[PDB]
């Protein structure tokens, strides 16, 4: 049968985690807001002639969920660790919060660092809202640097809005999950 692997997605609230999982649904998603996918979603990825089924586990990044979140970690095969390119704060929390949490609960599990919302890097409204506080969108080189700092298997940028990069995120996650 297909190889069975578990993926968990983590990162600050609002950085696009749930949308990144939902893009792998064959069904049109209804016009509702869900903090976390609460049904059993699976990504069917073929890599190197191998059929893999990736169980996708969503999490809530907010501090109030810190005690419940580790219940999602048992037997994880790959982590998608997300920040948003429109949120320098979300990148700052990668080494400060997400990296030590997942290394504790998921020792030796490969991490794919994902910069979501790539479409906002050049977005005029985003640039203005960050610029007013003397900030700017995350640059690709900052994501690469952070992947090195945290020991990630890779760094990828994607936009669920435009779909650019989404395929590579799940293909890389699958290749990472297959290494163990
Ligand atoms: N511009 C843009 N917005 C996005 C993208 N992905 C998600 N969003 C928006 O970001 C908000 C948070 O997304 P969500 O998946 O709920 O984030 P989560 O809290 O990390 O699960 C939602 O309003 C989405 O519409 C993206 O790639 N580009
Ligand atoms: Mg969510």
């Amino acid at each position: 049968a297909a190889i069975r692997k578990k993926l968990v997605i983590v990162g600050d609230g609002a950085c696009g985690k749930t949308c990144l999982l939902i893009v792998n649904s064959k069904d049109q998603f209804p016009e509702v807001y869900v903090p976390t996918v609460f049904e059993n979603y699976v990504a069917d990825i073929e890599v190197d002639g191998k059929q893999v089924e990736l169980a996708l586990w969503d999490t809530a990044g907010q501090e109030d969920y810190d005690r419940l979140r580790p219940l999602s970690y048992p037997d994880t095969d790959v982590i998608l660790m997300c920040f948003s390119i429109d949120s320098p704060d979300s990148l700052e929390n990668i080494p400060e919060k997400w990296t030590p949490e997942v290394k504790h609960f998921c020792p030796n599990v490969p991490i794919i660092l994902v910069g979501n919302k790539k479409d906002l890097r050049n977005d005029e409204h985003t640039r203005r809202e960050l610029a007013k506080m003397k900030q700017e969108p995350v640059k690709p080189e900052e994501g690469r640097d952070m992947a090195n700092r945290i020991g990630a298997f890779g760094y990828m940028e994607c936009s669920v809005k435009t779909k650019d990069g989404v395929r590579e995120v799940f293909e890389m996650a699958t290749r990472a999950a297959l290494q163990a």
